[PDB]
């Protein structure tokens, strides 16, 4: 559970926002990309796994699950690549909800930034610091720290 | 101490590698950029502060310390922007040493990747996971977790 992440892809302004969610905490990382390709997804996963202890990734769709470039990155980074089938149906709702929340924050900050990528990183910041009371950022650190001990 | 980061800029293949070091743990994040500008530095800091609780940043040079775009990002993200003068002279040696280590890892992986940015993220991965015994990744989580409690 401390090492399980979920990929999520959403769209805004004719562009693609790729998101990784740490399932146990709700903590996220995200990037703007021109289009979701195996190559973009592979590079993003490499970045994530160098920064947090990523054991398992639930991929966001069958194309990324199939992609040989994505498999190569998961192999390289020691990641178990799994499908993202919501056997638990609440998953879909949680993801949907998070996408709406992120787009809302992006809209709230959009005019403070000339470029979309900046607004998206502002949204990552606000989401991870938001007190719900602990924040997502505090929960991920606590979960992993307990696990290390 | 749990919130103190140091910026570091090094060069390779006619390009610039921008690095942020968590001082207490040795944990890093890094990116390849065409040139070190206020704009690139500001965007990088925003990304970092959305991902880890960045309280203080020791900037890597006077230009980034002076840059209004960098000051705007530090303001936005709640970061105390400080100079990076090594009042403790061991700092210079630690930074120099880390840059050599990173370039060595990059050389060891360089042929596994078509692009430099990929090799640099491979190096971030290897550096943060390297058991020295705890890893840098384990130390940063433990330091911040203790602080939260
Ligand atoms: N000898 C030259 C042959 C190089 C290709 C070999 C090969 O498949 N490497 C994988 C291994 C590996 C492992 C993890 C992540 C990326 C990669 C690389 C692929 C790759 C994918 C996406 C990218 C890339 C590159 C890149 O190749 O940099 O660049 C920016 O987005
Ligand atoms: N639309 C009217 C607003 C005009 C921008 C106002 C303004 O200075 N915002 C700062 C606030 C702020 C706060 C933190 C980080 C960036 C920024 C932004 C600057 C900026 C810097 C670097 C970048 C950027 C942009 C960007 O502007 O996206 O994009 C990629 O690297």
């Amino acid at each position: 559970s401390p090492g399980i992440w979920q990929l999520d892809c959403t769209h805004l302004e004719g562009k693609v926002i790729l998101v990784a969610v740490h399932v146990a905490s709700g903590y996220i990382e995200a990037e703007v990309i021109p289009a979701e390709t195996g190559q973009e997804t592979a590079y993003f996963l490499l970045k994530l796994a160098g920064r947090w202890p990523v054991k398992t990734v639930h991929t966001d769709n069958g194309s990324n699950f199939t992609s040989t470039t994505v498999k190569a990155a998961c192999w390289w980074a020691g990641i178990k690549q799994e499908d993202g089938i919501p056997y638990n149906p609440q998953s879909q709702g949680v993801i949907e909800s998070m996408n709406k929340e992120l787009k809302k924050i992006i809209g709230q900050v959009r005019d403070q930034a000339e470029h979309l990528k900046t607004a998206v990183q502002m949204a990552v910041f606000i989401h991870n610091h938001k007190r719900k009371g602990y924040s997502a950022g505090e929960r991920i650190v606590d979960i992993i720290a307990t696990d290390i001990q």
